[PDB]
């Protein structure tokens, strides 16, 4: 293993400015903001988590260990940390992403998302995990909740509270027991609480499952302790009406019992680029080619150019 040296910036309270509430969670508030590095002519669009002065050692820790590696981690495909701040309580400073998370944004958009549009973020996501994969990096929470949209043409993986950075020579992740996304996880993640890239793959399909039906739930009304016995009887997640045998072909491979029998990240990337180049071949949606979607603020530029 290389040395990390990505860069931790810490910021001052005084260069960034909140101007309203965008979200309220257990662990503390989110707002949109602007970051104003002093002396420097430029305005970033962020959101800013402050931590809730109750939160615990503990709780503390765990998210300046999710600080860490979203630091280490730098693609166009995965979310981008500004720095952190050590007011009183800690302040996480991230990209503002104005249109939330992908699972919501399909939900919400449905008659108007074009099959152009859903064969690039699987394009999308598949780069950004190829990345995390080069990275060594295991992300053990992929899912279309946990993606979140800058622009609707412009996707990025979020959410490194469950990811693992593996060993040099360590190949498998064994995890200890808690709360898991069961319904994301491959049968040996949920069976022996192993955790690969190859894990991270079947993942990614039911990710692929949850845009394809336009935002449904998986294994909708099933408790997640029977996930587990359905998937040993073979049974998978249904055909999405819009898929193409081709389209659901992928996902059917990326939930191979064989985890060396799924699909790599960068052949994800190959098979949806090809359908890419012609997508109303590979999904048939009503009304496709009708569909549109969005496409002091001197002194603005977007986080991703203001390069360090
Ligand atoms: C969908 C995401 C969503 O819309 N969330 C509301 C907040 N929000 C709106 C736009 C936006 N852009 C960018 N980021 C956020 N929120 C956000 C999340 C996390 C975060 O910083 C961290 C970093 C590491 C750990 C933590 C934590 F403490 F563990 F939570 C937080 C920051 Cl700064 C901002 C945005 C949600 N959908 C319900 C699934």
């Amino acid at each position: 293993h290389a040395p990390n040296q990505a860069l931790l910036r810490i910021l001052k309270e005084t260069e960034f400015k909140k101007i309203k509430v965008l979200g309220s969670g257990a662990f503390g508030t989110v707002y949109k903001g602007l970051w104003i590095p002093e002396g420097e002519k430029v305005k970033i669009p962020v959101a800013i988590k402050e931590l809730r002065e109750a939160t615990s050692p503990k709780a503390n820790k765990e998210i300046l260990d999710e600080a860490y590696v979203m630091a280490s981690v730098d693609n166009p495909h995965v979310c981008r940390l500004l720095g952190i701040c050590l007011t009183s309580t800690v302040q996480l400073i991230m990209q503002l992403m104005p249109f939330g998370c992908l699972l919501d944004y399909v939900r919400e958009h449905k008659d108007n998302i074009g099959s152009q549009y859903l064969l690039n973020w699987c394009v999308q996501i598949a780069k950004g995990m190829n990345y995390l994969e080069d990275r060594r990096l295991v992300h053990r929470d992929l899912a279309a909740r946990n993606v979140l949209v800058k622009t609707p043409q412009h996707v990025k993986i979020t959410d490194f509270g469950r990811a693992k950075l593996l060993g040099a020579e360590e190949k498998e992740y064994h995890a200890e027991g808690g709360k898991v996304p069961i319904k994301w996880m491959a049968l040996e993640s949920i069976l022996h609480r192993i955790y690969t890239h190859q894990s991270d793959v079947w993942s990614y399909g039911v990710t692929v499952w949850e845009l394809m039906t336009f935002g449904s739930k998986p294994y909708d009304g099933i408790p997640a302790s029977e996930i587990s016995s359905i998937l040993e009887k073979g049974e998978r997640l249904p055909q999405p009406p819009i898929c193409t045998i081709d389209v659901y072909m992928i996902m059917v491979k990326c939930w191979m019992i064989d985890a060396d029998s799924r699909p790599k990240f960068r052949e994800l990337i190959i098979e949806f680029s090809k359908m890419a180049r012609d997508p109303q071949r590979y999904l048939v949606i009503q009304g496709d080619e009708r569909m549109h979607l969005p496409s002091d603020m001197d002194d603005v530029v977007d986080a991703d150019e203001y390069l360090i």
